[PDB]
C-alpha cells in the first residue's frame, strides 16, 4: 500500500497543529486546515481576522448553500461562532474527488485561530455524536465516505523536527502526512497494533497500564482513563487526568533527580535550555502506555520518549541553547493523547473496524540509545474494567 | 440614619443637553467677557473653542475683542477616527459663571477648521477637556484647564459629575430649558446621589483610566478573564455618548443581553446601535431587558465593588421617525478596538466624583437616574476579590 499523492501533504507543528491544504466553493478558495481528531466539525474562518489573511467568502462561491442557521462552540480554552451551510470541498493533496459538505462559517472566535500558524479552518474528524449543535450535522469525512467510494479509513503520521522551525522555515518544512482511504507502509516500522475505539464519538480509546522507565505507576487503572481517554490532534500536550499527572510527575521528578528544574518547568509554563547539543536524554525516562488490544485478555504498549515529552521551543534570546517546555499536563476531562504523543507514531484511524492502530514512526525523533516502540502482546486481565462508566 | 446636605447649590443644575449630543457648562473667554457653551469631556484635555464662523455655530471666540488675548504663535491640530479640529494657541482670561467664583489664566485652542467637530443643534460651541496633561494636544507642555484652575485659586484638585438623562426624547425647545445635570468644581454635592460612594483607583493618570474586574449580566458572570475587560484600556469619557466594549467583551455582552431578552426578537441593526426600536406609549418593556453590573477595583487589598446600571441608562431614547408618540430607543452599547468606555450612558446612573487629589474615581446611585418601580441603579460593596492587577493591561 502506497499513497504517494498523499505523503508529505502536511505541515505545521505540535505548538500550532498540523494542517492540510483543503478548497471550498466555486471557483476553489483555497485554505489551509487544521486537521482536529479531537472535534467533530468543518469551520473556517469566514470574515476579517487579525491573524488571518484569506478567509472563505460565501457570496464569491456559486455553490454555496445558505443553512441559515448558526452553531456555537465554546470551550474552556476557546470558543467560535459561526452561520451553517454547505459548499463543494476537496482536498488538493488527497483523493481525487469533490463532495458536498457541511461548512461552518466563523464570523466570531474567542483564542481560536492562533498567530503565525498558517491555517484558516479547522476539520473534525471525530464522530457526528459530538458535533455541533448535534449530531444531525454530518461530520466531513461521514460526507466523504458516502458520496465516493473512499475507504472508512485515514491515517496520520505528524512529524516533530526536534528542534525549532522558525516562521519561514516551519512554512517550508513537511509536517507529516494524513492518508485519507488507506495505509502507507513507508511512513512506518515495525507492526501495526491496533487498540479498540470503545465508543464512536471522540475517538476513545482504554490505557489498562502506565509505566515511568519500566516502573509500574501501579494506580487502578480506571483512574488513567478518568472520564475517557482519547486521541486528539488538536491538543498540543499528552494530558492525564490530576490524579494521574500528579503520580507522573512525581516518577518523571525521581527519574530525572540528577538535575532540579524549577515548578514552572513541570507547569509546563516555563523553558529549559542546555548549551547547544547538550540535551540529557538519558537522564529523563521513557513512558509506556499500555493499550487494550482486540483480542480478548491482551494488550499491547507504545513507548514515547522525552524527545516527544519534551517540546522544543525557542529560546527568548534566540540564543544557540536547545530548549523545551514539558509536554505533559494536568487534565479535568480525561486522558488526552495530544500531537506530542502522536508524533511518536503513525496512527491509523480504522473506521471500517473501529479501531485505532499504531507503529513506531518513520519520522519520530529519538537517538542513538532509545527509540520508540509499539510492542506486544501482554496478557492482561479484566481490561473492561479500566473504562469509566 | 443622616440626612445629607447640598453645599454647592451655585453650581448646581448648571449643566444642560443630553447623551447624544454631550453635556456642556456656560464658561466665558476674554475681557469683556465672551460668553460660550462649552461640552463637558473627561475623555480629553484641550479647552478649544470655535474661533471662526461656522454653519452650525450661532456665536464663537473672538480674539480680537479681547484685551487680555495672549497670541502663542502655535498651531494644534486635532485629529480623531470620528472627527477633527485644527486651532492657533493662546491664553485668556477665563471663568465659569455657575462655577466657583474665581478667573483664571488658561490655554485656549481658538479652533478654526474642523471636520465632524461641532454637532448641530448641540448649543455648545467649545469643549472642555478634563483629563490629564500627558494626553494634550499638541503634547503634555500644554497645560489643561483644571491644573491652571487649581494651581492659581485655592479651589480643591476634585469635580464630580451628574449627568441627567430624562429618559424620554427631549425637543430642540426641550432640550434648551431642560436642567441636563450639575457639575460641582471643588468638591461634593450630597444632594445629587443617594446610598454611599465607592472609590476605584485612578490606574493612572492620563485618560481617567480604571479597572473592571468582573461584568455580570442579570446576575450571570460574563466569565470571561478580566483583562479582556481592559483591553487595551478601561476609561470613563462623558464625552462618548455610549457603554463601549473591547470586541471580543462586546459580542460575549450582547450574545447574553440577547439570551435574557429573548422573548422579544430584535432586527440586526438594534443591536448594532444603528436602528431604533419602538413600543406604543408607555409600554416599553423594561423588565425583559437584563441589568448589568460591573464591578471595579476598590482601594483596599482584594476589595472590589460593582455599579449596576438598568436599560433605561443602556436604552437611549430618541424621537421616532414619524414623530409619533411611539417611545423608541436606540441601543447604547457598541465594540471599541480601544479598550473599554464608560460613555454618558453609563454616566447617567451615577454621580460620579473626579478626585484627583486622592487618585480616585468616586461612584454612587444619582438622584437623577431613570427607573421603574421594580428596579433602581445601584452601586453596592465590597465584594472579596484576588488579583485584580492582572486585569490591568499592559502593551
Ligand atoms: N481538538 C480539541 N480538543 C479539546 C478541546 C477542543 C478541541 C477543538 C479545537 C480547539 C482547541 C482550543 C480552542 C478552540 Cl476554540 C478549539
Ligand atoms: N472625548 C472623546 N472620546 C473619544 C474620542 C474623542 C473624544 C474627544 C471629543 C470628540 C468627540 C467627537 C468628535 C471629535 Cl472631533 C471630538
Amino acid at each position: 500500500g502506497s499513497f504517494v499523492e498523499m505523503v508529505d501533504n502536511l505541515r505545521g507543528k505540535s505548538g500550532q497543529g498540523y494542517y492540510v491544504e483543503m478548497t471550498v466553493g466555486s471557483p476553489p478558495q483555497t485554505l489551509n486546515i487544521l486537521v482536529d481528531t479531537g472535534s467533530s466539525n468543518f469551520a473556517v474562518g469566514a470574515a476579517p481576522h487579525p491573524f488571518l489573511h484569506r478567509y472563505y467568502q460565501r457570496q464569491l462561491s456559486s455553490t454555496y448553500r445558505d443553512l441559515r442557521k448558526g452553531v456555537y462552540v465554546p470551550y474552556t480554552q476557546g470558543k467560535w461562532e459561526g452561520e451553517l451551510g454547505t459548499d463543494l470541498v476537496s482536498i488538493p493533496h488527497g483523493p481525487n474527488v469533490t463532495v458536498r459538505a457541511n461548512i461552518a462559517a466563523i464570523t466570531e472566535s474567542d483564542k481560536f485561530f492562533i498567530n503565525g500558524s498558517n491555517w484558516e479552518g479547522i476539520l473534525g474528524l471525530a464522530y457526528a455524536e459530538i458535533a455541533r449543535p448535534d449530531d444531525s450535522l454530518e461530520p466531513f469525512f461521514d460526507s466523504l465516505v458516502k458520496q465516493t467510494h473512499v475507504p472508512n479509513l485515514f491515517s496520520l503520521q505528524l512529524c516533530g523536527a526536534g528542534f525549532p522551525l522558525n516562521q519561514s522555515e516551519v512554512l517550508a518544512s513537511v509536517g507529516g502526512s494524513m492518508i485519507i482511504g488507506g495505509i502507507d507502509h513507508s511512513l512506518y516500522t515495525g507492526s501495526l497494533w491496533y487498540t479498540p475505539i470503545r465508543r464512536e464519538w471522540y475517538y476513545e480509546v482504554i490505557i489498562v497500564r502506565v509505566e515511568i522507565n519500566g516502573q509500574d505507576l501501579k494506580m487502578d487503572c480506571k483512574e488513567y482513563n478518568y472520564d475517557k481517554s482519547i486521541v486528539d490532534s488538536g491538543t498540543t500536550n499528552l494530558r492525564l487526568p490530576k490524579k494521574v499527572f500528579e503520580a507522573a510527575v512525581k516518577s518523571i521528578k525521581a527519574a530525572s533527580s540528577t538535575e532540579k528544574f524549577p515548578d514552572g518547568f513541570w507547569l509546563g509554563e516555563q523553558l529549559v535550555c542546555w548549551q547547544a547539543g547538550t540535551t540529557p536524554w538519558n537522564i529523563f525516562p521513557v513512558i509506556s502506555l499500555y493499550l487494550m488490544g482486540e483480542v480478548t485478555n491482551q494488550s499491547f504498549r507504545i513507548t514515547i520518549l522525552p524527545q516527544q515529552y519534551l517540546r522544543p521551543v525557542e529560546d527568548v534570546a534566540t540564543s544557540q541553547d536547545d530548549c523545551y517546555k514539558f509536554a505533559i499536563s494536568q487534565s479535568s476531562t480525561g486522558t488526552v493523547m495530544g500531537a506530542v504523543i502522536m508524533e511518536g507514531f503513525y496512527v491509523v484511524f480504522d473506521r471500517a473496524r473501529k479501531r485505532i492502530g499504531f507503529a513506531v514512526s518513520a519520522c519520530h525523533v529519538h537517538d542513538e540509545f532509545r527509540t520508540a516502540a509499539v510492542e506486544g502482546p501482554f496478557v492482561t486481565l479484566d481490561m473492561e474494567d479500566c473504562g469509566y462508566n
